[PDB]
């Protein structure tokens, strides 16, 4: 913020983004989301022999 | 075979083809073989999420 100019969206968006990266743990379990693209991947193998 | 042709190598090879589909049983196990696009494709996302 300046005496004499306007805060905009982008500069309060950057320092929300701050905000969100200080709820990140400075240590966390890599639990691993099956993306869709592998889900179905997989899915479509399966199927190809039947199962 | 004609008296008066010559028989082809292609001709030969459908021929051979004949033979190995009697080798094919009639009923078989539908036994997984992993592809290696798939096998790679699991492997990646495996190390994306450091393991």
């Amino acid at each position: 913020w300046k005496k004499g100019k306007t805060v905009s969206i982008e500069n309060l968006n950057t320092v929300t983004d701050k905000y969100a990266a200080a709820l990140v743990p400075k240590r966390k379990l890599a639990l691993p989301v099956l993306p869709e693209g592998v889900k179905k991947a997989v899915e479509d193998f399966a199927a190809s022999v039947g199962q």
